[PDB]
């Protein structure tokens, strides 16, 4: 729909940006924006 939850740590993001870099890392888990996808 529009919502990017990860799904390491399961944190919450919306699609409503405009400069998404090409290398975004969860700012709790750490993890690369890989596990990231509709939830």
């Amino acid at each position: 729909m529009d919502i990017y939850v990860c799904t390491v740590c399961g944190y919450e993001y919306d699609p409503a940006f405009e400069d998404l870099p090409d290398d975004w890392a969860c700012p709790v888990c750490g993890a690369s924006k890989d596990a990231f996808e509709k939830q």
